[PDB]
């Protein structure tokens, strides 16, 4: 990390005030705070006693983020490494994680706003892919949302990404977001990230429904292998359901690249009447009245 850390600003602790816990784990917490006017920031700590591996993983996330400069990728402000506890300081996303946000805002956005969120996520992912960065854990829980409704990809690093995520279960993998080839033989590429993006599309258009509902991890893998796919969300544009289905091709070579996804979403947004044509929604319940 010593090479890539030279791109990051070392911040003095007297410039940082922590104010409110917004995330927490065994080895540190994430705070909303202020950075000296003064600007809101998010602050992640690593408490004393950390191991060499933990230090390398922790500062490695900042080192990776410091290499990126894109509207849809969380921005690094700097690090505190010369004092303890060490800290990583980023821009503050006021609306938190996208999955929880949508579940708390059920039905409150237009179809155009939801597709705009997907375009922003896809733009971030195209940037990452072309920068030769494979995310491996793309999911609504790892997208953050600000007060302009801008969605930004977060959660960077090497082994810490899948190790730290409770949704990743023993390889340790978040099964129902992961492409078949990454599950079967550990092949993680930007194309398996495209599979995950298709799941994210479904999460957004359903306002945070849990993919595959109560199917077990094994049931999900069996269903996918036998050709089943997630059904159309309610009120979902046909073009958007078609696009998420193409992300879920078993044959990795047949999936769109993020370049294609960005292009398609941009065209649909720029001609928004195209989003008024809806895919048929198969009701799970029949209600009949004389
Ligand atoms: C600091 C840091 C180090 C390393 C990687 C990263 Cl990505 C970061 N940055 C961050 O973790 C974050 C940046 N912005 C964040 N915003 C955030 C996250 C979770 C919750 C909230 C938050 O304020 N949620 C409230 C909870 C109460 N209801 C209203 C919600 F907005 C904000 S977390």
């Amino acid at each position: 990390n010593q090479a890539v850390l030279k791109f990051t600003t070392e911040i003095h602790p007297s410039c940082v005030t922590r104010q409110k816990v917004i995330g927490a784990g065994e080895f540190g917490e994430v705070y909303k705070g202020m950075l000296k006017k003064e600007v809101p920031v998010a602050i992640k700590t690593l408490k004393a006693g950390y191991t060499e591996k933990q230090r390398v993983d922790f500062l490695g996330e900042a080192g990776i983020m410091g290499q990126f400069s894109h509207h849809n990728i969380i921005r690094l402000e700097g690090v505190i490494s010369k004092y303890k506890p060490m800290m990583i300081i980023t821009e503050y996303m006021e609306n938190g994680a996208l999955d929880k946000f949508l579940r708390e805002k059920d039905g409150e956005f237009s179809v155009l706003q939801l597709v705009g969120m997907l375009r922003g996520i896809a733009a971030g992912m195209k940037y990452l892919a072309n920068m030769n960065y494979v995310h491996r854990d793309l999911a609504a829980r790892n997208i953050l949302v600000n007060s302009n409704l801008v969605c930004k990809v977060s959660d960077f690093g090497l082994s810490r990404v899948l190790e730290d995520d409770p949704e990743a279960t023993y390889g340790k993998i978040p099964i129902r977001w992961t492409a078949p080839e990454a599950i079967s033989y550990r092949k993680f590429t930007s194309a398996s990230d495209v599979w995950s993006f298709g799941i994210v599309m479904w999460e957004v258009m359903t306002y945070g429904e849990r993919p595959y509902w109560e199917l077990s991890n094994h049931e999900v893998m069996k269903a996918i292998n036998d050709g089943f796919r997630l059904p159309t969300p309610m009120d979902c544009p046909s073009a958007i359901y078609q696009l998420m289905m193409q992300c879920w091709q078993q044959e990795r070579a047949r999936r769109p690249k993020f370049a294609d996804i960005v292009s398609i979403l941009d065209k649909l947004i720029r001609a928004p009447d195209s989003l008024k044509t809806l895919a048929d929604f198969d009701p799970r319940v029949s209600i009949r009245l004389p």
